[PDB]
């Protein structure tokens, strides 16, 4: 997260990192005891499931902590439609081996309702433990970045992803997807930020209306993070779970 602040411990108790053979990864949000939800794009076939791991309820990365949990997957489920980078349906199901238990520091986050509306502008925010600038890695021992962001249109995105844009390096923000940052840059999700949420405030409560799908913008200007709606896909997420793991 570039141009973001420093979370205190708790305060995104849904937030996990994703590491594959001991490195961080991606970012991911907690959902109900046994499952998170992630971007698909982090999950490439050629990895080995053995080898991830989800680290919940920790602030700093590096930290050791008495809060946090460490798990293995039993199943990495993307979305089916996911065929490609920039395509849509980039999102992932992940059920953890065991069920973990809810504490002050790990609390999973309300899933949006299929038709949710999340309005342009409302002022969301974007966790993780990305790079801190292009190239740059947040420094050790990596507490969690926040960075408040406005929802923007998926229209208006992609008219901003068009300007100085690379006729060959497209930016297309799908019908289930959402940006949210900022015109004049500085201030969004980098690398390692991807698969976090994207937590907006509606009636009291927190939702995840995304999860970081193009997560490499950094604050170039005219590049607001791409988040894959969670709406999008309740439906699926409903049914997977509920025939998976039925409560």
């Amino acid at each position: 997260i570039t141009g973001g602040s420093s979370a205190v411990a708790g305060q995104w108790p849904w937030q996990v990192s994703i590491t594959y053979e001991g490195v961080h990864v991606c970012g991911g949000s907690l959902v109900s005891e046994q499952w998170v939800l992630s971007a698909a794009h982090c999950f490439p076939s050629e990895h080995h499931k053995e080898a991830y791991e989800v680290k919940l309820g920790a602030h700093q990365l590096d930290s050791y902590s008495e809060d946090a949990k460490v798990s293995t997957l039993k199943d990495i489920i993307p979305h089916p439609s996911y065929l490609q980078e920039g395509s849509q349906g980039d999102i992932a199901l992940l059920q953890l081996s065991r069920p973990i238990t809810f504490s002050r520091y790990i609390r999973p986050i309300s899933l949006p309702a299929a038709q949710a509306s999340f309005p342009n502008g409302l002022h969301c925010t974007v966790t993780g433990w990305g790079h801190v600038a292009p190239s740059v890695s947040l420094l050790t021992p990596k507490p969690l970045q926040q960075l408040e962001v406005p929802l923007i249109s998926r229209e208006t995105c992609n008219s901003l992803y068009n300007i100085d844009a690379k006729p060959e390096e497209p930016h297309f923000v799908q019908e289930d997807m959402v940006c949210a940052g900022y015109v004049e840059g500085g201030k969004d999700a980098c690398q390692g930020d991807s698969g976090g949420p994207l937590s907006c405030p509606v009636e009291g409560l927190w939702y995840l209306t995304g999860i970081v799908s193009w997560g490499d913008a950094c604050g170039a200007r005219n590049r607001p993070g791409v988040y894959t709606l969670a709406s999008s896909y309740a439906s699926w997420i409903q049914s997977k779970v509920t025939e998976l793991q039925p409560r």
